[PDB]
């Protein structure tokens, strides 16, 4: 197809991908579940478990004590595990390879799977709507549901690859980065992201609690506050993103120098977010809205990061459902936040107000060789309220616009629709030190006289593999591929399954 015509059929196809039947596996009677679980928790060094064709309900906390150690199945896709299992992985060099979570939910509220140890991989395995059999009700304290993650990564030099995680629709982060302070180098790569959605099971509905129940329902969060100021030097690369809707934040980047580059994210109402951490690069992705509702690009906090060489198309939307969480949506946008960078301001923990869960002021962002094709909102400059935490919703006062904003060769294309708004800035908050070097914008330029100067005229365009390319400027085609299911995800689908 070309790019208009994609659709999750053709994202999903692959020649290469066996068909797996739920309903050829035998159900394990309550024994064999026993002693499938005294195998896992007696396994010497240098063993492998391999996990005979069925389903095996309610293993429960399986700890994985032993090095070097794989637990597979006999079949790729073959053994699913239901009802309530957590793996976790304490030795290192473990592999957890081809298994099933369904029809279940994690034991512990940090996933299916905790990767503690350091050289742990999870591959070719297929998580279908692993939200049951674990309580879910909001907290007596502030009505709050409970966060439960999937998939967990506590150790060094971990592997998520060529997995299917469809249907998070519980909150919780699908997979979550739980790091320290040294650099933690994992890989989450080549996997296929679908339906995270939140709101299935009324949360909403209690409209006092929607700031924090409307959070935590990223696909990954790499870092947290506490450890944001500290290198991660992990990458979430070459991933296919179908439908996923979880929340403002598509990827919660809360750490240093990490690379989040050559994903697919296809119609997924949730944005790259670089909410905390310095030294961030987002490259060579391809972000296509499809004309959906409230899909967009990369939101933008903290300082230091490059956002190069992105193709961003037919997105929509400009704010987000829930208020009073900066929830401001186009191609790129450049937060404001609640700290004076241009005069050196940090967040800090000691300092009351701006603790380092806050919104730090985007610094010294490089932004070169996008291209944005038919964005309803392209480059927007933020001119975001900031409240002083999900709970208190009080306004923070003092609120401080991007500082050293360099913008090189980006390409805004609204050449088909032009009352799109190809670059929104705003005297409400100008940026401070913005640079302009060969940018072209067409299209809608709101208080324009704030830029220094762009071209209105498109350079020769071509198509190639059916992406727009710009003579001279915007994203390098020769950068990107369209990720499918040829390189992403397991390497069969299920069939028989149940939500």
């Amino acid at each position: 197809p070309s790019i208009s015509e994609i659709d999750r059929s053709y994202l999903l196809s692959s020649d290469r991908l066996t068909e797996v039947d739920g309903n050829t596996l035998d159900v394990a009677s309550e024994e064999q579940v026993a002693a499938l679980k005294a195998q896992f928790e007696n396994l010497k060094d240098g063993d492998e478990v391999v996990i005979p064709n069925g389903k095996y309900a309610n293993l429960g906390q399986v700890t994985i004590t032993a090095n070097d150690v794989t637990i597979r199945a006999e079949q790729a896709g073959a053994a699913w595990l239901t009802g309530l299992i957590q793996f976790e992985l304490k030795g290192d060099d473990i592999t957890l390879d081809g298994l099933v979570f369904t029809e279940g939910g994690p034991n512990e509220r940090f996933g299916a799977v905790r990767m503690m140890g350091n050289g742990n991989t999870l591959q070719n395995s297929t998580f279908y709507y692993f939200n049951h059999d674990y309580t879910y009700e909001p907290d007596e304290r502030r009505s709050e549901y409970p966060k439960y993650l999937w998939v967990s990564l506590w150790g060094k030099d971990g592997k998520v690859i060529n997995n299917r995680f469809e249907g998070k629709q519980k909150r919780g982060t699908l997979i979550g980065v739980q790091k320290d302070d040294t650099p933690d180098n994992h890989l989450i790569a080549n996997n296929i992201f679908m339906d995270q959605k939140p709101n299935q099971f009324n949360e909403f509905d209690i409209k006092e609690a929607i700031r924090y129940n409307g959070n935590s329902w990223e696909a990954i969060r790499i870092g947290d506050s506490k450890s944001s100021q500290w290198d991660s030097s992990s990458k979430f690369v070459n991933n296919l993103m179908i439908d996923m809707d979880g929340e403002r934040e598509l990827i919660s980047i809360k750490s240093g120098d990490n690379t989040i580059s050559g994903n697919t994210i296809f119609q997924s109402a949730a944005l790259i977010s670089l909410r905390h951490g310095k030294g961030n690069t987002v490259e060579n992705n391809m972000i296509l809205g499809n004309e959906k509702r409230l899909t967009g690009g990369i939101r933008i906090y903290d300082e230091d990061h490059v956002i190069r060489n992105n193709y961003i198309a037919n997105t929509r939307g400009r704010d987000g459902v829930i208020e009073g969480n900066a929830d401001l949506r186009g191609g790129i946008v450049i937060n404001t936040g609640i700290i004076d960078v241009a005069n050196g301001e940090q967040l800090d923990q000691s300092v009351k107000g701006k603790e380092l869960n806050k919104q730090w002021t985007p610094k010294n962002i490089t932004i070169e060789n996008n291209s944005l094709v038919d964005t309803e909102w392209g480059i927007v400059y933020g001119n975001q309220s900031h409240r002083v935490s999900l709970f208190n919703n009080a306004e923070v006062e003092g609120i401080y616009a991007g500082v050293d904003i360099a913008f090189k060769h980006n390409v805004v294309d609204n050449s088909q629709t032009p009352e799109f708004v190809s670059v929104r800035a705003t005297h409400d908050f100008p940026l401070v030190g913005a640079t302009y070097t060969d940018e072209t914008y067409v299209g809608q330029v709101t208080d324009s006289e704030l830029i220094e100067s762009y071209s209105v005229e498109l350079p020769k365009v071509t198509v190639e593999n059916g992406l727009n390319a710009y003579q001279g400027e915007g994203a390098d085609v020769s950068k990107l591929s369209v990720v499918t299911a040829e390189t992403a995800g397991p390497d069969y689908v299920l069939e028989n399954t149940t939500k």
